């Protein structure tokens, strides 16, 4: 996160850190708790990941320093990548992790509500991007979970800023015209969370951008509401 | 290493990477193989290290990417810190690791000779600093073992550049007047290796500097030849 600040412990209790154990353990991506056995994240996070066995999901984390060999985590039973996904910049940058065990909800770990198709008309004015990602393009993973409040921009405006891309209705963009606050490397898969009528909604999934927090380059996010049917389909038993 | 280049595999076969496993595994410091059971490194590397159980020594490494949960390593049986050590900037920045098992020497892993008291008169003109450390003050650990050729400077000259310090005869300095090449964070404990009469000698141990590779700020190293009696004393059996 560029231009963000340190979060209060547990103020983003749906936020997880997804680690890979290969070759040695490190943060890979963000993700969001959306069900007792389900994390929603970005498909592009799994580039070169050949098995869910190397993945660990940590909930209730503020600082990466909390994670040691003796820290409890959730194993991943299955990675579900959208079948239309090719790469982040083409859209469909969405994936589910089915956990091996179920999350016991508590103040530090609980699910975020999905947006409603009826909220497509809502103007979200209180949106935040969160993660342990870079503070600038060439940087490193941060210890303390960072937060930044970022305004949504229209898809029409976003298309103006990405003339070599097709910014689709399955994407949503957020950023300041002058830049300064944005997701960056390592924030991928985390939430764009918007509070509306006292409820937090998972509006976006951090996906891509040209650089981080540059002027006239909004961050691009997966438009979660366009995938509520897919999420329902994929999270049913057998 | 600032201003360095990628090493050829095994061209520094005495160079080890010392990892800590706490809280999760990461490179901590460099070190040098000097005996079948002995690594020479910097005392300051062990700040807050309460037990040798959390340490792993990896030999024969070029890229950190080689190190996975299944990669062989040497355990540490004992950390021996010089009894006069207080901090890097005051000198005595020297420590031995006694390994749990012995190193089987090969082209990729073998010991470096210690300097002779009779070489105190030698002008070393072919000295190199090596490590996986930062490329600049605020950076991160590098994948490929880096090397930089750096000229020794006189202690008189070094003292000129560090007016708030006492640069002692138990220290040795190296750097360009214009800067640009130097050790940096994460290179600590590694060798300053000088080739003289076709033999590599362990002249220094990377210790400290004000910033990395700054103009008129030579890197400061432990002057290994001043500790050959100590090394002998500490590496004897019971
Ligand atoms: C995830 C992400 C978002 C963004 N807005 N910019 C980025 C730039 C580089 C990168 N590797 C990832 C990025
Ligand atoms: C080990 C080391 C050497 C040097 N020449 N400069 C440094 C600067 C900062 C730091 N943390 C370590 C350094």
């Amino acid at each position: 996160i560029v231009g963000g600040t340190a979060s209060v412990r547990g103020e983003w209790p749906w936020q997880v850190t997804l680690h890979t154990t290969s070759p040695t353990q490190r943060h890979l991506c963000g993700g969001s708790i959306i069900g007792n056995q389900w994390i929603l994240t970005a498909a592009h996070c799994f580039y070169g990941v050949e098995s869910p066995k190397i993945l660990r999901v940590y909930s209730g984390i503020l600082n990466q320093a909390e994670i040691a060999e003796d820290t409890s985590f959730f194993g991943v039973q299955e990675i579900i990548i959208h079948d239309q996904y090719k790469m982040a910049e083409s859209g469909y940058d969405i994936a589910l992790l089915k956990l091996e065990t179920t999350v016991n909800y508590a103040d530090s770990q609980r699910p975020i509500s999905l947006p409603s198709k009826g909220d497509r008309n809502v103007i979200y004015t209180d949106c935040w991007v969160t993660g342990w990602g870079y503070r600038k393009l060439r940087d490193k993973i941060q210890n303390t979970l960072q937060k930044a409040k970022i305004p949504l921009v229209t898809n029409e405006e976003c298309q103006k800023r990405y003339r070599g891309h097709k910014i689709t209705h399955k994407m949503i963009c957020a950023g300041y015209r002058e830049g300064g606050k944005d997701a960056c490397k390592g924030d991928s898969g985390g939430p764009l969370s918007c509070k509306h009528n006292e409820v937090w909604h998972l509006v976006g999934i951090t996906s891509w951008g040209e650089g981080c927090a540059q002027r006239e380059r909004p961050g691009v996010y997966t438009n979660v509401v366009e995938y509520v049917d897919w999420i329902l389909e994929k999270t049913q038993a057998v």
